């Protein structure tokens, strides 16, 4: 189907340490899903080390890249960021700095974060892999220094925490522990990520 709010879209998502450069495999099934289900759609992975340090900025630099390159050449384009653990606090902080107004934050209809380190509790974005609430008043490992989705991004976020996973739920978590790596092949985690990108590109889902 052809989405009138959206008829070329991007799923820019940024991923996890170690994972190969490509797409991540937080995202593999939902974004088959998502270009299934809506034309016009392509799948940016952000270029950057993703490495163990955790030093992130050339992530947020090219998500920031992309979203603005897009732009230039469709006014009209919209997008969906997605971010797995490492990729999910480039994600993060790339909402800091594209600020709450303005082209790219009209142009973002979605944010979709999994294993968030920058997970912050009481979000109204935050919600367990069964979209219940299990997880919503937990912190991940780095949201103290690094903040959190800002507040005016917070109504377009889905912040997905599994139960115990130690990185983005410290409270019930340990680590980077299964619960951490649950994500690629979880269906409640996959079949949420399809549905709230579908929908808020302007899709039924």
């Amino acid at each position: 189907a052809t989405s009138s709010a959206c008829p070329q879209y991007v799923l820019i998502n940024t991923r996890g340490t170690g994972e190969p450069q490509g797409q991540s495999a937080g995202f593999r099934t939902m974004n088959s899903q998502i270009t299934a289900a809506l034309s016009g759609g392509t799948i940016y992975n952000t270029v950057y080390t993703a490495d163990f340090s955790q030093n992130s900025a050339a992530g947020t630099a090219d998500i920031i890249r992309r979203i603005n390159s897009g732009l230039a050449a469709n006014p009209n384009v919209c997008y969906i960021l997605q971010g797995y653990s490492q990729g999910a606090a480039a994600t993060v902080v790339a909402l800091q700095q594209l600020g709450t107004s303005g082209a790219a934050f009209n142009a973002v209809k979605g944010v979709f974060l999994i294993g968030n380190p920058d997970h912050k509790s009481g979000l109204t974005c935050n919600v367990d892999s069964n979209g219940g609430t299990t997880t919503r008043n937990v912190n991940g490992l780095s949201v103290a220094y690094q903040g959190s989705v800002p507040s005016g991004w917070v109504s377009k976020t889905l912040d997905v925490c599994a139960y115990g996973d130690g990185v983005c739920d410290t409270a019930h978590g340990f680590g980077i522990n299964a619960q951490h790596l649950s994500y690629p092949s979880d269906q409640g985690v996959q079949t949420m990520g399809y549905k709230f990108a579908v929908n808020k590109l302007g899709g039924s889902a």
